[PDB]
């Protein structure tokens, strides 16, 4: 258990349409990735890695004595579209998380694609907690830019303070009615059990403090020990693309152990197990989308979680989804072939 083999976890993002997951990922990372995308919409799953430092800097606010323990090295945190029509791409984003935040809009409470999130979440007995987002729509709301939720929610006024009760209880409500009991994040005595609402605002910043804390924790007590440290290499192809100067590269999660440049690799094709040679192993620049085009930073190692881009010949035919394998000194590269198509 080195702190040189310590894992980086993998959280994903998940909620009904327009809830605000793109917008509170773009508050974070101070990009307009959301702006940006045809319809103001998600198509894909998307990556972004996350170092502990810029997590503690962006908890500063409502860890201000330095108490609280960080001990991951970072956490990729995972996109997914809330539209109908990518059932498959939650389903894939969900199977890879460690842990996750459910994005809920304060203003609507639980919707239909809220409800298949939570389908996935108990089916996978994943860590969640609940994102309430644009608490900055209570009207009548006075921010402040980035701060802690319960800083700002002293600073409101009376009418402000009742309508988020109000709110607050219809959702804990409809969180009942769905088997799950939860509780205001400062109010939960049970984290092991009960669900944390943390309200939050994209557009102002207030709450990502707290939630961002949360996940830590999530991912510090409540997600399985083991998980904190790499072990055997574990990967999955999310998507396979024709880039220029690169040939055709596919985009993988990294969910455990290790991948270096000139590694031989295998994975499924259409016509049978791929094996090849990673040529190139990039990753965006730290906060910056795997979804999104770039100019993009070449390693010589990549170790667990991340989502990586690999150029390699021979990847016409690469199957989305498909595991990755590496042969290893005590590998067969047949027997390995063998083992991926499995
Ligand atoms: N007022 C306010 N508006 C918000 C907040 N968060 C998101 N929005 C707005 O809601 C709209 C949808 O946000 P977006 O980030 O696209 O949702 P999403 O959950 O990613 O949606 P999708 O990709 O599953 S379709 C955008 O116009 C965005 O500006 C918030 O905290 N306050
Ligand atoms: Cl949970
Ligand atoms: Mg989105």
């Amino acid at each position: 258990m080195n702190k040189d083999n310590l894992r980086s976890p993998i959280c994903c993002i998940l909620g009904h349409v327009a809830t605000g997951k793109t917008k509170l990922l773009d508050k974070i990372r101070q990009t307009n990735v959301q702006e940006g995308e045809a319809g103001g919409i998600t198509q894909q799953i998307g990556a972004t890695y996350f170092p502990v430092e810029a997590i503690k800097q962006k908890t500063a606010v409502v860890n201000k004595d330095g108490k609280f323990e960080f001990k991951v090295p970072g956490l990729l945190i995972i996109d997914t579209p809330g539209h109908e029509s990518f059932s498959n791409l939650r389903s894939r984003g969900s199977s890879l998380c460690n842990i996750a935040i459910l994005v809920v809009d304060i203003m609507h409470g639980l919707e239909p694609q809220t409800i298949e999130s939570l389908r996935l979440l108990r089916e996978r007995k994943t860590p969640f907690v609940v994102a309430l987002n644009k608490i900055d729509r209570l009207y009548g709301w006075k921010k402040i830019e980035n701060n802690g939720f319960r800083e700002s929610f002293a600073l409101q006024n009376k009418a402000v303070q009742n309508e988020f009760r109000n709110r607050l209880d219809q959702v804990k409500l409809q969180f009942a009615e769905q088997g799950f009991n939860s509780e205001l994040f400062y109010e939960n005595k049970n984290f092991a059990r009960y669900v944390s609402l943390v309200p939050t605002s994209a557009h102002t910043g207030e709450g990502i403090p707290d939630m961002l804390k949360l996940i830590v924790q999530l991912c510090q007590e409540r997600m399985a020990s083991s998980l904190m440290y790499l072990s055997e290499l574990q990967a999955t192809v999310l998507e396979v693309k024709a880039i220029e100067g690169f040939g055709v590269t596919i985009d993988v999660i990294l969910s455990n152990g290790i991948l270096r440049e000139g590694d031989r690799i295998v994975l499924c094709g259409l016509e049978g197990p791929i094996k090849t040679n990673i040529r190139a192993l990039l990753t965006p620049a730290p906060m910056r989308e795997l979804r999104i085009k770039g100019q993009y930073i070449h390693h010589k190692e990549v170790k667990a979680a991340q989502g990586v881009k690999i150029s390699a010949p021979g990847l016409e035919g690469a199957i989305a989804g498909s595991r990755l394998l590496v042969v290893g000194p005590d590998d067969d590269e047949e027997e390995l072939e063998e083992e991926v198509e499995s």
